[PDB]
């Protein structure tokens, strides 16, 4: 089997992407944030504290003839941005882009943190990291990918995120029309439960490529590119008037600037992030200070190849016995 679903930016900045997901019988379609940096499929629901719901579509398990309470199971998750959610668990039928899993753990939120409530466009998350990170207790649950895997034509999924445009998540096949050149595959460590890999270096604009190992994770659920402070300083030094602002919480730059590109290495291959991808717009409405899309990972304890990086590539998440990542230009 295969599946193919379109993913759509939630706003003009590509702050996140949402993908429609069918849950239950009859289907309830929720728009979920596919997150290769976590392993829980959780949803706003009929159980979510009413004051914490503001415009999201909810899953109502009592209206699904295939929903079953997973007795005694609870979940609770905290993300890198400080947000969190928790609740109880149902199993139900979940379909993505025509690919169906029966008996998927659907984590129903009783509580969500303010950043979730305030984002009316995201109805929950669908985790695509390794199932070792799933938070369900006392019986850990499998991701949608892990439950689908054995049925797929190939044990893979691909992320093809758009710049200010829709893109695609495919399950079970490579769309050879969706990228240019060849796919470069690189090793993955699953030791932290992430799609963790090592970039071979970087370049700023038309500058020379610096060969250096950068360990980090491919994380579709993170907006920005978080890299070591040395790399990030080297990038923003090429933008007149850019500075790190402790008050704003990262590098800012004059909105009048034209940003240089950023290249990262994948083995001997190179992915180029156009400068425009690095502009996250005014820090507050009407400001002439703009927020940068490349930020320091110092204090986060891992480098994160978030959407700024991934949307410059066609990315293969290869879930074979030994997982690997693939990157192609597009
Ligand atoms: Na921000």
């Amino acid at each position: 089997s295969t599946g193919s679903a379109t993913t759509t930016p939630i706003d003009s900045l590509d702050d996140a992407y949402i993908t429609p997901v069918q849950i239950g019988t009859p289907a309830q379609t929720l728009n979920l944030d596919f997150d290769t940096g976590s392993s829980d499929l959780w949803v706003f629901s009929s159980e979510t504290t009413a004051s914490e719901v503001d415009g999201q579509t909810i899953y109502t398990p009592s209206k699904s003839t295939t929903a079953k309470l997973l007795s005694g199971a609870t979940w609770s998750i905290s993300y890198g941005d400080g947000s969190s959610s928790s609740g109880d668990v149902y199993t139900d039928t979940v379909s993505v882009g025509g690919l169906t899993v029966t008996g998927q753990a659907v984590e129903s939120a009783k509580k969500v943190s303010s950043s979730f409530t305030e984002d009316s466009t995201i109805d929950g998350l669908l985790g695509l990291a390794f199932s070792t990170l799933n938070t369900v207790s006392p019986t850990q649950q499998k991701t949608f990918f892990d439950n689908a895997k054995a049925s797929l034509d190939s044990p893979v999924f691909t992320a093809d995120l758009g710049y200010h445009a829709p893109g695609t998540y495919n399950f079970g096949f490579i769309d050879t029309t969706a990228y240019t050149g060849s796919i470069t595959y690189t090793a993955v460590s699953t030791k932290q439960g992430f799609w963790e890999w090592t970039s071979t270096g970087y370049a700023v604009g038309s500058g020379t490529f610096k060969s250096t190992s950068i360990d980090g994770i491919a994380d579709t659920g993170t907006t920005l590119l978080y890299l070591p402070a040395t790399v990030v300083s080297a990038y923003w030094a090429q933008v007149s008037g850019a500075k790190s602002s402790s008050s704003v919480g990262g590098y800012v730059f004059p909105c009048s600037a034209t940003l240089p590109s950023f290249t990262f290495g994948v083995g001997s291959a190179r992915i180029v992030i156009p400068g425009d991808y690095i502009d996250f717009g005014p820090i507050s409405t009407g400001s002439s200070s703009c927020f940068g899309g490349i930020q320091s990972s110092a204090g986060i304890g891992i480098n994160i190849f978030g959407d700024v990086a991934l949307k410059a590539a066609f990315v293969v998440f290869n879930g074979a016995t030994t997982p690997t990542l693939g990157f192609a230009s597009k």
